[PDB]
């Protein structure tokens, strides 16, 4: 409803709102905030921002050039698997940062949205970003591009919805289940599933000090990590999202890949994964600092297994 994206900006806050959706049922509003939050964490980082000389400003994507995962945008579709989205995108990252640039590959939200289990969650309902990592640790995934790729042994299944256009009037509507987990790369993939699942040698949580989290992204790489989400940030379109109004919609992981400072506030570059149409070019940032929205409280990373790459490449 136009009169909140207005009431936003007339506030004069520090981000600027327009629309995003077009043709959408509340399901599917719902259901693209994939992510139950205040799981189980993970054994926490020791911690070591003492030592790292952190810039003002950083961006991922600048830094590690060579890996153009970094700045790919992804779809979940009509799915409740942001939680697991935010863990691939930040997986295929660091495989490629930890390994110089000379391993590149997709990790597949489709194996880690069907093969997890009860271990993560309930796929397209929802799930734990702890649990995804934890996953990827005990057994492994394959890889996998988007939609109708063909790229990797299992892209995404789950199709997209133009909820940015205007005209075919099926108003996109979040249903469907979580696909059965076949293990099985897609026929034209010329290696087993088996020999395709790439490991990581732990999963950790990062404090929630903004320093430390900082250190982790510009030693480590992008990171996963959840917050609240409200009713205006689906509207967001430029500057610092600072809740400004809208009630509850539910939680919501993402990609952690940068900070800096904009217009005096301090901000957290963030890749949402609700089509690269959505907001500024698929990215957003979010005010840095102050816990908002508790985007500094779930921060889950790792580090990927390097060894089964080196006979090879």
């Amino acid at each position: 409803s136009d009169d909140m994206i207005n009431y936003i900006n007339k506030q004069n806050t520090t981000w600027q709102a327009g629309r995003n959706f077009y043709n959408v049922d509340i399901s599917y509003l719902k259901k693209l905030c994939g992510t139950v939050l205040g799981g189980p964490k993970l054994p926490e980082r020791v911690g070591f921002s003492e030592d790292i000389n952190l810039p003002e400003s950083f961006d991922a994507r600048e830094q590690w050039s060579n890996c153009p995962t970094i700045a790919q945008i992804r779809d979940q579709g009509s799915c409740g698997s942001s939680w697991a989205f935010g863990a691939v995108e930040a997986m295929s990252d660091r495989i490629c940062i930890h390994t110089n640039g000379r391993v590149n590959v997709e990790v597949s939200a489709e194996d880690l949205l069907t093969c997890c289990g009860i271990q993560c969650g309930d796929g397209c309902n929802g799930g734990y970003p702890s649990g995804a990592w934890n996953f990827w640790t005990r057994k492994g995934l394959v890889s996998g591009g988007v939609y109708n790729s063909h790229i990797g042994c299992l892209p995404y299944t789950i199709p997209p919805c133009e909820h940015h256009v205007n005209g075919a009037r099926p108003p996109c509507t979040g249903e469907g289940d979580t696909p059965k987990c076949n293990k099985m790369c897609e026929a034209g993939y010329s290696t087993s599933y088996k020999e395709d699942k790439h490991y990581g040698y732990t999963s950790y949580s990062v404090s929630d000090s903004e320093k430390e989290i900082m250190a982790e992204i510009y030693k480590n790489g992008p990171v996963e990590g959840a917050f609240t989400v409200f009713s205006d940030f689906l509207t967001y379109k430029s500057g610092v999202y600072k809740h400004e109004a809208g009630d509850v919609m539910g939680g919501h992981a993402i990609r952690i890949l940068g900070w800096g400072i904009e217009n005096g506030v301090p901000y957290w570059l963030v890749a949402n994964s609700w089509n690269a149409d959505w907001g500024d070019n698929g990215f957003f940032k979010i005010l840095r600092g102050e816990n908002h929205c508790g985007i500094e409280s779930e921060i889950v990373a790792g580090i990927p297994r390097t060894q089964q790459y080196w006979g090879r490449f």
